[PDB]
C-alpha cells in the first residue's frame, strides 16, 4: 500500500516549503547589493554553474519531489516578452504562503479564504487604472529617455558606482533599434584609454580586424562582399572585381595567402576571420546580400555605400562602418583607463538591452524604486475596508503583500526595515508619483531623478503571474490513502 | 537543560504567555453571550465559585510564576472608580504581544518600536476626541433616566429577556441612593412567583428568619435590640476550675444562676416594651421561651451583613453587654413583621427614620436563574453611581472601537520613519476587540469583522455589534451605551501596563540547590 | 556532563568569559537610551531588586566560581574618587582582552606584551592635557549651579523628563553641603504620590514608622529622645540563672519588677516635655500603653542611618541607659509630625537650630521604577561635590574617548621592537566605547564607528556621539560633561584590574563522575 495521501494541515505544508524555499535563493539577487549563485548536481550535469539571472537556473534543474516546477516554466512567457526587469515575481508568489500560518489562528474555513484569489484578480487591475503614476515613456524620449529603467536593472551590477552613466546610454542605441526591423545588431567592446565619461557611442559598426598592414588607408563608394566560404583562383577573383569597384571584403573565417597580394595592389581592405555575429548584422545593415561561391559578386551581393574607414581612437586604430541606409542597427563603443573597473562595463551594457527592447514595444511605463507598490497599497488598504463580511480578510491580504515590497527593497539597503515604511506611505498618499525609496538616501525620494523606472509590461503579468501558481494548492483537495496518520 | 536561565527572545516569551493564557478565558466572558466558569479547591476554599466579573476571579488567585498579578491589581482601581460594564481592559493589553513575533522579523532594534507607546497616548487623544457622547442626565429624568448604560452591562448576560425591564427599575432605586450617600445598605432578594413587572421594590429592608414557630405574629411601635454576644452562658475562656464548693446542696446555685440571666431579662425589656431582638449568633434556648409570653420577637442567627446596615437605618446602638436595654439603644419606630410574599415567610423591617438605606426586594419568574437576579442586580448598581456622577456615555457593542480603528490606520501610513509600524500595530489591536464580541455571539468571526468595520467609515457611531442579529445593526435602538469614564483610563492603562517588562530582558536566578 | 577541566591557554579563557559576560549586560545601560534589569534571588535576599547602576548591582553579588569579583570591587574605589555619570569603566577592561587572540598568535612572551599597560600610562596623559574646554564653576553659581553634568547621568537614566527638573533641585542640596562639612548628612526617599514637580526640599528629615495604631496624632514643640538601649529588659549577660525559690508570692515579685521600668521611663518623660521617643531596636510592649495616655509618640526600630544624621541636625545628645533624658539630651523644637503628603504616612523632623545638614523628599509614579529615584538621584550627589572642587570637565558623549584613540595609534608605530604590538592592543580598546555608545542607542555601531573617527580627526573636540542625531554633533549644546577626575583615575583603574586578569589563567578542579 503506497501513495502520497498529505492533506489539509499536512498538505498546505508541501506548497509552503517550495515556496519558501525558492525565496531566500533570489531575494538575494535583488537590487544594488545583489550576489552571484554556484551550483552542481550528479546526472547530466558537468560542473558549478553561476547565474546573475534568476530564471535561467530555475528552468535547468528539477531537482526535488516538492511542487514548484510548474510555476517556475511560467516565468519564461514573461520573459520571453518582457523578462527580467530585476528578479521579484517569483517572491511576490512566494510570500502569500507566510499568512496561511496565521489563517490556522482564523480557526474557520480556508475555502472561504480562497474568495481572496477571485478577489485578486479583479485586483490585478487594481495595479492598473487605480492611480495614475506615470505612463509617457511614449517614444524617443528627450529627458525620459533613460536616467531610468536600465539603472535599476543595472543597480543589482556592481559597476552602478559609475556605470549609471554607461546604462544612461544604453536607451539611444534602443531607440535606433526599435519598429519591426528585429532585434539584432548590437555590439559592445570596451577600450583602454580614455575618460571620466567612461564611454563613447559610434554611430556605424566598430571591428578589430585588418587583412594586414599593407592595402589603402581609405575607402570611398565602397562596395561590400561577404563569402560563406573562406579564400583557402587568383584570376576569377582580379576580373569580377575590378568592374564593381569592390572597395571592401569581409570573410568569416580563414583567408588563403595568395589573394592578399592581388587585394593590396587592387586597393581593396579584406577583413581576416570576421566573427559570424557580426556578419549577420552586418548583412541585415548593408541591405544583404547572397552569399555561396565565387559568383558572389555583382548584385547577388547588395552592397550599401557610405564610407568604410579606419579611424583613430584616443590611441590604437579600428575599423568602422558606418552611415549605413537602412538606419535599424547600430553600435556602442565605450572607452576607459586600462582599470580593472574599466571591463567591467562589459557587465552591464548587455542587461540595459533586453529591457529596453521591451520598453519600445509596450510605450508605457511605471516609476520604479517602489513608488507604484506603496501607492496602490495606500489605494487597496481601505478597498478591503469598504467591502462587507468575509471578503476583507481576502482583499486585505493581498493589500498589505504590497507592503512588504517597499520593505524588501529597504533590507537590501541595510537601512532600518521599519524606518522606511512609515516615511515612504506618507509621500504617497500626499499624490506625488515621482516620489520613491532610496536605498542609498536610506529613506524617500524623487525617483525620476535618480532614474529608475519599471517597463509596463513586467508590471501587468507579475500579478498575472502570482495568481498561475498560488491558487492551485489550497483549493484542490485530493492526493490520499495507503498508509496511517 | 534545566535551570531557569533565559536568553534575549525567550525572555520576551516569558511576558507573552501570561498575556496569551488570560485572554482566553477573559474573551469568552466579554458581551451578551459571555460564559461563566466555576473554579475549586481542596481547602482554604470551601466550594466552587462562579464569577462571571473577570476582576474579581482574577484578584483572589496567583496561581503560578510568570508575572500577571500585579496587572491583574490594576483593574481593581477602575473598578471603584468607574467600576464595570462588560470586562474588556484585560483582552486589549494582552493582544499587544502578538506583534512581537512580527517584531523578529524587523531583525533590528526593539526598542525603537517603544515609541508605539508614545503613539498610544497620541491614539488616546483621539477617543476623547472621537466617539459621540450625550447631552442630557436632568436628573431623575422622566424617559432618560434609564433604557441606557444598565442595559449593556445586562447585554452581557442572558437574562436580557423579561429582565431589561428589571434594569429599568434600577434607576428609580438609585434615584433615593443618588448624591452624598455612597454606596451602602442595599439589598436584594428573590421571590418564587410569576409576574410580567418581574420585581417589586420595597421602602424598607428585608430579612428572612424567624424565632420559633411559637410567639407573637406581628409586633407595632417596634424596638430592636442587637447583641455581638450571645444568650449562651457557662465557659468564660478562662473555666475558674473545674471547681470545688461544699457538696451537692450549693452547686444548686450554679443551676440558679442561669435564670438570673433570663430574670434580666425580662424585667429590663418589658419596660422598654421591646419588640424585636436581633442577635447576631446562636441564641441561648432559655430566653426564647420568655420572649413569646412577653409578646416579643427575637431572631436566631441574623447574619452580621445585614445587622450594619440595619443600625444606620434605625439610629444604631451600642451593643455590648446585658446592660443594653433602655438609652445605649435607641429603637426606631414604625412596623416590623413577618409577612408572607405568597411564598416563603420574610420579615419586612420599615419606617426608617434616617432614609439613606433602602431594599430592593424582586419576584420574578422562578427557576435556579432567579438566583441570576442577584448576580444581575449587583451590575445595576454600580453602573447607575457612574452614570450619575459622569454625564456622559459613549456607545457601546463594540461601536467605540471600530470608530477608532478605522482613524488609527489612516495615521499609520502618514507618519514618516520609525513611528508608522509603531502606531499601526496599536492600531490594529482595536481590530481584535469587534472579532472577540463575535466570537462569543456564536456567530462566524470572519464574516462580523468587514461589515462591522464598513459602517463605521460611514460615520454612524450609533451602529455597532448586534450578536443577537448575528451580523451589524444600530445600537443606538438597543439602548446600549457605556459610561465616558471606562473609555479614557483603559487606554492610559492598557499601554502603560504592557510596556513595562518588554522593557527588561531577564528574570533573574536564586541561590538554593 | 559536567567535565570543565581547563588547562594553560583554556585556563586563559577563563579571564576572557569573565569580561564578555559582564560587558552584554552594561553595554545596555549607557548612554540616553538605557535599559533596566530586574534580579531576584532567594536566600537573605527579598525579592526583584533591579539597579540600572552597574557598580552597585556587581559589588553586592558573588553569583558564581569564576574570577570577577576583584575587578568589581575595584570600581567603588574610582566610585568614591568621582566614580559615575556613565558606568563605562568596566567595558572598557573587558574588551582588552579580545586582543588576547591576537597574543597566541604573536607567539612569543605575553608578559612583554603587559608593557603596554605600562605604555597607557602616558597615553592617560596624553588625554589629561589635550581634550575639553569648561573649568571652574566659580559658587554657589546662579545659572550654573546645574543644567549640566548631573542632567548627562540623567541623559542615560529613562526617567530624564520630568526628572531633568529633580537633578537640579540636587545641585541646591549640595551648596547647603559647602564648607568644611565635607560631605555627610543628606539624605532623600521616593514617595507614591503624584505632582508635576515630583519632588520636594524639607529643611530637617524624614523617617516613616508609627508607634502603633493608638498615641496622639501630632506633638507640638517637640522634644527628641534617641537610646542606644532597648526598653525590652530580663536577660542582661548572665542570667541569674532560671531558679524556682518557694512561696506563693515571689513569682509575682519578677512581675512587679517590670513596673519599675515603666515607673521611670512616664515620671521623668513628663517634666521633660517629650514629644516623641526614637529608638534604633526592638522596643518592649509596657512603655507602649504608656506613652499613648501620656501624649506622647515614640518610633519602634527606628533605622541607625537616620538617627545619626538627626543628631548633628538636633544638636545631638548623649545615647546612654534611662539617666538620658533632661540636659544630655539636646532636643529641637519646631515641627515633628506625620504629614498627609498626598498618598503615604510619613513623620516630618524640621526646623532645624543647625542648618548644616538638610532633606530631599522625591515623589513620583510607583512600583520599583520610582526606586530609579534613588539610582539617579544617588549619582546626583556625590558628581556635583567633586565638580566644585575639582575646578575642571572634559566633553562626554565619548568625544575624549575618540580624540586619545586617534593620538594613541601613532603611538604604537613607534614603540620598538615588542613594545608596538602591546601599545596599539590598548589603543582600539578606545574605540569600543563609541560603539557601547552608539549600540544602547539602537543605531548600527558599524556605521557609526567610521563617521565618528573622521570629525575627531579633522580636529573638533567639541563633536562626539549623538545618539539621538544618530551621527555626530556638538557635545557643548547639549550640556553633557564628565568631571576630568573621572578621566584621569578611570585609565590608571583600568589597567591593573585588568592585569590582574592575565595573571591569574589558572583554576584547579579535580576529577569525573
Amino acid at each position: 500500500a503506497g501513495a502520497d495521501e498529505e492533506r489539509a494541515e499536512t498538505a498546505r505544508l508541501s506548497s509552503f516549503i517550495g515556496a519558501i524555499a525558492i525565496g531566500d535563493l533570489v531575494k538575494s539577487t535583488l537590487g544594488p547589493k545583489g550576489m552571484d549563485k554556484i551550483l552542481l548536481s550528479s546526472g547530466r550535469d558537468a560542473s558549478l554553474m553561476v547565474t546573475n539571472d534568476g530564471a535561467t537556473i530555475l528552468k535547468n534543474i528539477g531537482v526535488d519531489n516538492p511542487a514548484a516546477k510548474v510555476l517556475v516554466d511560467m516565468s519564461r512567457v514573461q520573459d520571453d516578452e518582457v523578462g527580467d526587469g530585476t528578479t521579484s515575481v517569483t517572491v511576490l508568489a512566494a510570500e502569500l504562503l507566510r499568512e496561511a500560518e496565521s489563517l490556522i489562528a482564523k480557526k474557520i474555513h480556508p475555502q472561504t479564504i480562497i474568495a481572496g484569489w477571485r478577489e485578486a484578480t479583479k485586483a490585478a487591475r487594481q495595479a492598473l487604472l487605480n492611480s495614475a503614476v506615470d505612463h509617457g515613456s511614449d517614444e524617443v524620449k528627450f529627458r525620459q529617455d533613460l536616467m531610468n529603467i536600465a539603472g535599476t536593472t543595472l543597480s543589482s551590477k556592481l559597476l552602478t558606482h559609475h556605470k549609471d552613466h554607461f546604462t544612461k546610454l544604453a536607451v539611444e542605441a534602443v531607440l535606433r533599434l526599435k519598429g519591426s526591423g528585429n532585434l539584432e545588431a548590437i555590439h559592445v567592446i570596451k577600450k583602454l584609454g580614455g575618460s571620466l565619461a567612461d564611454s563613447y557611442l559610434d554611430e556605424g559598426f566598430l571591428l578589430d580586424k585588418k587583412i594586414g598592414v599593407n592595402q589603402p588607408k581609405r575607402i570611398e563608394n565602397a562596395k561590400i562582399l561577404i563569402a560563406n566560404t573562406g579564400m583557402d583562383k587568383m584570376k576569377e577573383k582580379v576580373e569580377r572585381i575590378l568592374k564593381h569597384g569592390i572597395n571592401c571584403f569581409i570573410n568569416r573565417q580563414l583567408i588563403y595567402n595568395y589573394p592578399e597580394q592581388l587585394f593590396g595592389a587592387a586597393g581593396v581592405m579584406a577583413i581576416e576571420h570576421a566573427d559570424f555575429v557580426g556578419v549577420e548584422r552586418l548583412a541585415l545593415v548593408t541591405g544583404g546580400e547572397i552569399a555561396s561561391t565565387f559568383d558572389h559578386p555583382e548584385l547577388v551581393k547588395l552592397g550599401s555605400c557610405k564610407l568604410i574607414e579606419e579611424v583613430m581612437i584616443g590611441e590604437d586604430k579600428l575599423i568602422h562602418f558606418s552611415g549605413v541606409a537602412l538606419g535599424e542597427a547600430c553600435t556602442i563603443v565605450l572607452r576607459g583607463a586600462t582599470q580593472q573597473i574599466l571591463d567591467e562595463a562589459e557587465r552591464s551594457l548587455h542587461d540595459a538591452l533586453c529591457v529596453l527592447a521591451q520598453t519600445v514595444k509596450d510605450s508605457r511605463t511605471v516609476y520604479g524604486g517602489g513608488c507604484s507598490e506603496m501607492l496602490m497599497a495606500h489605494a487597496v488598504t481601505q478597498l478591503a475596508s469598504r467591502t462587507p463580511g468575509k471578503e476583507a480578510v481576502a482583499m486585505e491580504s493581498y493589500a498589505k503583500a504590497l507592503r512588504m515590497l517597499p520593505t524588501i527593497i529597504a533590507d537590501n539597503a541595510g537601512y532600518d526595515s521599519a524606518d522606511l515604511v512609515a516615511q515612504l506611505r506618507a509621500a504617497h498618499s500626499e499624490g506625488k508619483t515621482t516620489a520613491g525609496l532610496d536605498m542609498k538616501e536610506g529613506t524617500i525620494g524623487d525617483m525620476s531623478v535618480l532614474g529608475i523606472t519599471e517597463s509596463f509590461q513586467v508590471k501587468r503579468q507579475v500579478l498575472l503571474s502570482a495568481a498561475e501558481a498560488a491558487e492551485v494548492i489550497l483549493r484542490v483537495d485530493n492526493i490520499i490513502k495507503a498508509a496511517p496518520r
